[PDB]
């Protein structure tokens, strides 16, 4: 949500899975029940392109079965030269989605989300939100 919303101009690109029933765009549509899901082996990933420069102060991720999540960021014109930012190990809760809040600051033009491992044969991402401001 927020900065990551497609309604704000952002877009999900270069996803490693493209299931017609669960497209990448589902990660940034502001709907908790639609999601992108993995279809192959790991690591799996996707990149969020802001199509502008932003300064992030908080990230919120809603997912399922994600075991280890790595978040990288770039400030380049193209999705290149990413640098490791956050590497989090999420917990699995029976019958519940994962809701993780990450308070960290960083400038970026793109964010790369890597599902390093999952608690099952697949993992899903319901939403990715970033709180912050756009820089001109
Ligand atoms: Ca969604
Ligand atoms: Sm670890």
């Amino acid at each position: 949500i927020d900065l990551c919303l497609s309604s704000e101009g952002s877009e999900v690109i270069l996803a490693t899975s493209s299931d017609e029933k669960h497209p990448p765009e589902n990660i940034i549509d502001g709907n908790p029940e639609t999601f992108w899901t993995t279809t192959g082996m790991f690591p799996q990933e996707f990149i969020i392109c802001f199509h502008k420069h932003v300064r992030i102060e908080r990230l919120v991720i809603q997912s399922y079965f994600v075991q280890t999540l790595k978040i990288e960021k770039s400030t380049s014109k193209e999705p290149v030269d990413f640098e490791q930012w956050i590497e989090k190990d999420l917990v699995h809760t029976e019958g519940q989605l994962q809701n993780e809040e990450i308070v960290a600051h960083g400038s970026a033009t793109y964010l790369r989300f890597i599902i390093v491992s999952a608690f099952d044969h697949f993992a899903s991402v319901h939403s990715v939100s970033a709180e912050g401001t756009v820089v001109s």
